[PDB]
């Protein structure tokens, strides 16, 4: 039994390139009393690996998660054909004891992709509700601003905004994501790399001012939405992507005074923290909108795990639409 690992040779400077990753070939241990042997099916790759990626030693496997058919078993709980989700890392095989594993939910229906597992049903969509939900507090009526929205994470956000009756505007990075997010049905949607000013468009969207930002990108773009947050608005401080490629010194911080005066809240915010019955009654919450159309899913789908650097890469720099995901 062979596997296929990607490792870090080199940290990344800047954005990652494709000599900083290499791939290698491996010979798995027989299976012991009580493990398994996962086979790869659907991995993702997620912007939290690229500072993760920091606290490795060069030559260690790169972290994630994927969903994985159980191919050989000395495991009763886990016979062959069970699908879970399982963290080994970007390998294409690996040996489980089970205790590290997670079956999907019961009524996951054969109708809905796989995958969806490690997107909307799933981390990014646990992230982006109980952000929006808990950490901005959204109640019913307010103007959320929501930036990579069109990224797995704030395509959610902006779907369960507008379910719950929000006014959404959102920011991404190209023409074909404005369209996609307008047919949606978004209120306001923007390409904030071809607009004159993000500040008069961000007026333009919405002349009273935002009641709840859901920030996903951090750094500049940050700082000319807080000029425009209502008095008590609420961040939710969820990523800061435009930083974590970044080569010099973080840009200049937000305001103060405006802060100040605004007397805005700002929360930041780990996914994992949500477990047990919160967190599964939230992924019933996500799979039920789904099945019901109220949450529609996109995927940007890449086959084959040799281009899971180059899916990784992308989705840093924007090509994505929806949750990027590798194929094996
Ligand atoms: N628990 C947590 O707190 C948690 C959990 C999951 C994810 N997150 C954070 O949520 C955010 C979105 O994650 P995701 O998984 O849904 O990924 P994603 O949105 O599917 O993909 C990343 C998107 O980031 C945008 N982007 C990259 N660099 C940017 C920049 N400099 N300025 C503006 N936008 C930039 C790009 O879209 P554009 O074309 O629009 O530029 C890219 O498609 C990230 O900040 C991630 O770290 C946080
Ligand atoms: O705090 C985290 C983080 C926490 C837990 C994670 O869990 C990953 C492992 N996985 C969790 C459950 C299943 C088994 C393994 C991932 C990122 C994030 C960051 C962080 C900061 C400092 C540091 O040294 C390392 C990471 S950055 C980041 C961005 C995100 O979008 C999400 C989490 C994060
Ligand atoms: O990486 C983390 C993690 C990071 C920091 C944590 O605590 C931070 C400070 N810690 C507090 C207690 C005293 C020591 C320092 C806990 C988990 C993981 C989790 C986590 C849980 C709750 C939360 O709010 C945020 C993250 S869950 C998880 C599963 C993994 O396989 C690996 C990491 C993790
Ligand atoms: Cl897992």
């Amino acid at each position: 039994s062979m596997t296929k690992t990607w490792t870090l040779k080199k940290h990344f400077v800047g954005y990652p390139t494709n000599s900083d990753f290499e791939l290698k070939t491996s010979e798995l241990p027989p299976l012991k009393n009580g493990e398994v042997l996962l086979e790869a099916l659907f991995l993702t790759v997620d912007p939290y690996m690229r500072v993760a990626a920091k606290r490795l030693k060069e030559g260690d496997t790169m972290m994630g998660q994927q969903v994985a058919k159980v191919v050989e078993s000395k495991n009763v709980a886990l016979p062959k054909g069970t699908i879970v989700l399982a963290s080994p890392g970007w390998t294409t095989h690996s040996i489980s004891d089970g205790k590290d594993l997670e079956k999907l939910l019961t009524e996951w229906p054969d109708t809905i992709p796989l995958s969806l597992a490690l997107g909307t049903v799933g981390m990014p969509g646990l992230t982006a509700y109980f952000g929006l939900l808990e950490i901005c507090g959204v109640k019913g009526g307010e103007t959320v601003m929501v930036n990579a929205a069109a990224g797995a994470v704030g395509s959610v956000v902006g779907q369960i905004a507008k379910l719950k009756g929000c006014k959404v505007v959102g920011a991404v990075g190209s023409d074909e994501k404005v369209a996609y997010l307008q047919k949606l049905g978004f209120d306001v949607v923007f390409n904030y790399k071809t607009v004159e000013s993000l500040e008069e468009t961000l007026k333009k969207a919405s002349p009273d001012g935002y009641d709840c930002y859901f920030d996903n990108v951090g750094g500049e773009f940050s700082n000319t939405v807080i000029g425009q947050m209502k008095k008590f608005g609420r961040i939710a401080i969820c990523g800061a992507i435009s930083t974590y490629n970044r080569t010099g010194p973080l840009p200049p911080g937000p305001p103060p005074e405006i802060v100040i005066y605004q007397e805005l809240r700002m929360e930041a915010f780990v996914v994992y923290r949500w477990q047990g019955d919160a967190r599964q009654k939230a992924l019933k919450d996500l799979l039920k909108w789904v099945l019901e159309g109220k949450i529609q899913y996109k995927e940007y789908i890449i086959e084959g795990f040799e281009n899971m650097p180059a899916a990784f890469m992308g989705m840093l720099k924007g090509d994505n639409l929806g949750k990027t995901i590798v194929k094996a």
